[PDB]
């Protein structure tokens, strides 16, 4: 039934941690320690939740973060391997611990800011995709896609995360508050993230937010006749009108001597009009990745409920419904 619980303390807080999860080690700030599910024997990360239910939004934030892990059922992409609560009642229910595999490094910690090789640039960027096909068949936008939020273990086998400057990787729209996002923005970070790989250099460093937008005009151009009935806003219409002409610059000369499959995929992924970039599930189809794609192991996910996040409720209401994603919760297969 319910396992025993154990108490220790961590973290200027008390840890209440089933039984199974052991040697637990503070390896970040809510707070993160590192343990050893003896159950299974894997290295976990273990999150206890500081404050989940301090107000409408966190406990809002609570539960959105609970249901969307619980929903993430991919190899590429986080997922909840536990989550946890001492309460034996909904009385007594105010503390939330999530579990899911120890990840030793990210894509900063591989990158090393050295240049990787086209096979291996290759099957990160394929995993990206993999992960973000299946993300994107929920319905879901990552938003904020970047090397920090791509986790790695020794074999390069990669996870998306949700948790280096960033706004290296956004999407020029994101930062322009455009507010209608597609799920292409995703795609323009990816792009950003594989330009990195193949050369070893950030391949937009702004050093602010107008920079930022500065240098990736210099490599798309500015925005073109058909791009440019579209701005909504008169000003930046009117603006962008008052720019002068400059052309694309040839990704070829930019990226000299990567794979030209490559330089044409980042073609397709580093377009301005978000309307036209390649898409997840068109890019893993791409001849670049001919030695990893594989059309019936690519798998989208169940359809995920959006709105049903964006209610307005009160915090008792949020945290009933907390508790009982606490309590349904079926560990993953193993
Ligand atoms: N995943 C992990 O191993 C991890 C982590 O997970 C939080 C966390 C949960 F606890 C539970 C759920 Br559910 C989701 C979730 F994101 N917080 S820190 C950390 N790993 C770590 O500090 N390794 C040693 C330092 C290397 C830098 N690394 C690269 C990747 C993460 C930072
Ligand atoms: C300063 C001009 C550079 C920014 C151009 C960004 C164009 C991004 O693409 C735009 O994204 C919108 C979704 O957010 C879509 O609705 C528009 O149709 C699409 O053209």
């Amino acid at each position: 039934e319910r396992p025993t619980f154990y108490r220790q303390e961590l973290n200027k807080t008390i840890w209440e941690v089933p039984e199974r999860y052991q040697n637990l080690s503070p390896v970040g700030s809510g707070s993160v320690c590192a343990a050893f599910d003896t159950k299974t024997g894997l290295r976990v990360a273990v999150k206890k939740l500081s404050r989940p239910f301090q107000s409408i939004i966190h406990a809002k934030r609570t539960y959105r973060e609970l249901r969307l892990l619980k929903h993430m059922k991919h190899e590429n992409v986080i997922g909840l391997l536990d989550v946890f609560t001492p309460a034996r009642s909904l009385e007594e229910f105010n503390d939330v611990y999530l579990v899911t595999h120890l990840m030793g490094a990210d894509l900063n910690n591989i990158v090393k800011s050295q240049k990787l090789t086209d096979d291996h640039v290759q099957f990160l960027i394929y995993q990206i995709l993999r992960g973000l096909k299946y993300i994107h068949s929920a319905d879901i936008i990552h938003r904020d896609l970047k090397p920090s939020n791509l986790a790695v273990n020794e074999d390069s086998e990669l996870k998306i995360l949700d948790f280096v400057a960033t706004r290296w990787y956004r999407a020029p729209e994101i930062m322009l508050n455009w507010m209608h996002y597609n799920q292409t923005v995703d795609i323009w970070s990816v792009g950003c993230i594989m330009a990195e790989l193949l050369t070893g250099r950030t391949l937009f460093p702004g050093t602010d937010h107008i920079d930022q937008l500065k240098l990736i005009l210099r490599l798309v151009g500015t925005p073109g006749a058909e791009l440019l009935k579209k701005i909504s806003s008169e000003s930046a219409r009117n603006y962008i009108q008052s720019l002068t002409q400059m052309p694309k610059m040839n990704f070829a000369n930019v990226f000299i001597g990567a794979n030209p499959l490559a330089v044409d995929l980042l073609e397709k992924m580093l377009v301005l009009d978000s309307d036209k970039r390649i898409t997840a599930a068109q890019a893993l189809a791409h001849a670049y990745f001919a030695q990893y794609h594989d059309p019936d192991d690519e798998p989208v996910a169940d359809p995920y409920d959006q709105s049903l996040e964006s209610r307005d409720l009160l915090i008792d209401e949020w945290k009933s419904l907390t508790y009982d994603e606490v309590i349904s919760f079926v560990p993953p297969p193993l």
